[PDB]
């Protein structure tokens, strides 16, 4: 017997439609627009009626989740180069995104799953009443160049799946930092942030400075120095010094700084800690370890590259001395790749500054972002 349902494989698309655990194979004219394919799916699969019809769309999955894509409603199925036997998921367009708020709690926000990180950031900010979403960014919370997210790309293509909680993070503003001793709650907040940045290496400091900081830290945690209890071996130095500086010889320098605090109060040590951090040219600067080519040396030289609202700075990796600074005004153009980052200063100097780094895109976007702010104040 013959089959009246049969159509040549060349004139129709035979697609498996997946809705949760249900799968039905369905025949489509290949020029069918995605919106109309959803209508025909609602006419054949009862689980397609599980909500308002415009809440659902079509998603092309992939064994590599980073390659899954949402289909656009106005496009024809054959635009997506589908083949007989391919599967498309009939999926809710909005999905929950778990976000750590600025108070440390996690809030689940529904976002358009086809959109970029910037789009979902705007949705988040709209839900919690933030109008200036440009003061914020989303970051991962992995145990690190790995937590950065390109806001012009999607979470999906950057390897962030739906289970992952992201952090809403306020960008650094010097204007956020005005200190005070009458507000101990705020003073503690400023102290914890300055301390954590130094201990975790975000704020690179010299060995001598690291031990002065640790001396105030000792005053704050232990009270005035007491030679009976605060003796050799007492400190767990990993909690008082940046990782690069965790060396026994640091303890005696820390105890000297601690002793020099005398009977200074907890509040006043916090003030001094914050004041010392804010006094450094490295304070507030976003740093990247990059590899420099020195004239007359084959081995590349690691260097700290710092970006701020007004300049780019080269900082010695070991002493943290500021070696060179370029005003953002005197950069002609910049370029980033997955392996390098290069600056062109026009006629301000001969030769480009070109360094090896896997964070070039991060660096480029910081510079462009700060330059955009300077642009927006003049106009």
């Amino acid at each position: 017997n013959d089959n009246p349902l049969f159509k040549s494989a060349m004139v129709a698309l035979s697609l498996k439609i997946s809705i949760g655990n249900v799968v039905k194979t369905m025949q489509f004219e290949p020029s069918t627009m995605v919106y109309d394919a959803c209508r025909m799916i609602r006419e054949r699969i009862p689980e397609a009626l599980a909500g308002p019809p415009n809440d659902f769309g079509l998603f092309l999955s992939d064994d590599d989740p980073k390659k899954g894509i949402w289909l656009e409603a106005g496009k024809a199925l054959d635009y997506y180069m589908l083949r007989n036997g391919d599967t498309m998921e009939y999926r809710k367009k909005q999905r929950p995104l778990k976000i750590r708020m600025l108070d440390g709690t996690v809030k689940t926000i529904m976002v358009d799953d086809s959109k970029t990180v910037t789009d979902m950031l705007m949705t988040i900010c709209a839900r919690i009443g933030i109008t200036n979403h440009d003061e914020y960014s989303l970051v991962r919370e992995l145990m690190d160049e790995l937590n950065w997210l390109d806001h012009g790309r999607t979470l999906r293509e950057q390897g962030v799946e739906e289970h992952e909680t992201l952090l809403l993070r306020r960008k650094f503003f010097y204007s956020d930092q005005n200190v005070d001793s009458r507000d101990p709650v705020q003073l503690n907040l400023l102290y914890v942030q300055a301390r954590d940045d130094i201990l975790n290496g975000s704020h690179p400091v010299s060995f001598d400075k690291a031990c002065e900081f640790a001396g105030f830290q000792c005053q704050i945690q232990f009270g005035p120095h007491n030679e009976q209890k605060h003796k050799a071996g007492f400190l767990d130095l990993k909690d008082f010094l940046p990782k690069e500086y965790v060396k026994q010889k640091g303890e005696r320098k820390i105890f000297q700084a601690h002793k020099n605090c005398g009977q200074m109060s907890e509040i006043e040590a916090k003030v001094r800690y914050v004041k010392l951090a804010r006094s450094l040219k490295t304070y507030g600067v976003s740093f990247f370890l990059v590899k420099e080519k020195m004239k007359g040396k084959n081995k590349l030289v690691p260097r700290l590259l710092g970006i701020t609202k007004e300049c780019v700075m080269r900082v010695d990796e070991k002493t943290k001395e500021v070696i060179q600074e370029w005003s953002l005004t005197n950069i002609k153009r910049w370029a980033a790749s997955p392996k390098s980052f290069t600056l062109d200063f026009g006629d301000y100097q001969d030769g480009y500054y070109s360094v090896q780094t896997t964070e070039g895109e991060q660096i480029a976007q910081l510079i462009a972002g700060y330059i955009r702010i300077i642009l927006k104040k003049k106009k």
